[PDB]
């Protein structure tokens, strides 16, 4: 099954992630290229475009863009979406908080690209769904790993990372993160990739080496 992105960039790219991911699966992607009634329209309009470009099922891969109004605009987006479209539907930060939930993150350390105010919406977002925020560190693989290395450390507590950058390729530090500290890493872009696969269904697996959420089901 063919599967739909609704991408932040005007450009509407599959995200890098997926061929890396998934090299055998169809993805399709619509770029929508601030504002929530402005937000909903496009998202509504874009969803529109991949059903009918033969997407069945349709994805918000932008994780800012789906939490950065809280958990019940998150949802009521989602619904409005599948309305509109007849399609099963998500976002990327469903997909952050099923693959948190599948790999049982409660209490979760933040790394994040983001300012201070969409990373207190990130975290405000999270406990609204009951998952307990603990540490943030915010901004390469070097980069990257480093980023959840001092997230971690600032809070030795938590059951796991979030890395949050729809936007940075972060597949190389998953493995390597997971590696030095042994707790898991949940990242924007590979989660919505593994949570629209399995939105799909058909049950195709990621290529080996890109973390532990690849070995939920």
């Amino acid at each position: 099954p063919t599967i739909g992105m609704i991408v932040p960039p005007a450009a509407g790219l599959v995200p890098a992630d997926g061929a890396r991911l998934y090299p055998d699966l169809p993805f399709i992607a619509s770029g929508l290229g601030e504002g929530y009634d402005a937000v909903i329209e496009s998202v509504v309009d874009h969803a529109r475009r991949l059903q009918k470009q033969g997407a069945a099922v349709v994805s918000l891969m932008g994780t800012s863009l789906s939490f950065y109004r809280g958990a019940a605009f998150n949802a009521a987006l989602t619904v409005a979406m599948r309305e509109a479209t007849g399609l099963p539907c998500t976002t990327m930060s469903t997909a952050v908080l099923n693959g948190l939930r599948a790999l049982g993150v409660r209490r979760v350390a933040l790394a994040t690209a983001y300012i201070d105010d969409v990373n207190e919406r990130l975290a405000a977002f999270l406990a609204e769904e009951s998952l307990v925020p603990t540490g943030c560190r915010s901004l390469d693989t070097a980069t990257l790993v480093d980023l959840c290395v001092r997230a971690f450390e600032a809070a030795p507590d938590s059951d796991g990372i979030l890395l949050s950058c729809g936007g940075l390729l972060t597949l190389d530090a998953i493995p390597e993160v997971e590696r030095r500290l042994g707790v898991p890493v949940v990242s924007s872009s590979p989660a919505g990739f593994w949570d629209a696969v399995r939105l799909a269904g058909g049950g195709a697996k990621a290529r080996p080496g890109y973390g532990r959420l690849f070995d939920e089901s």
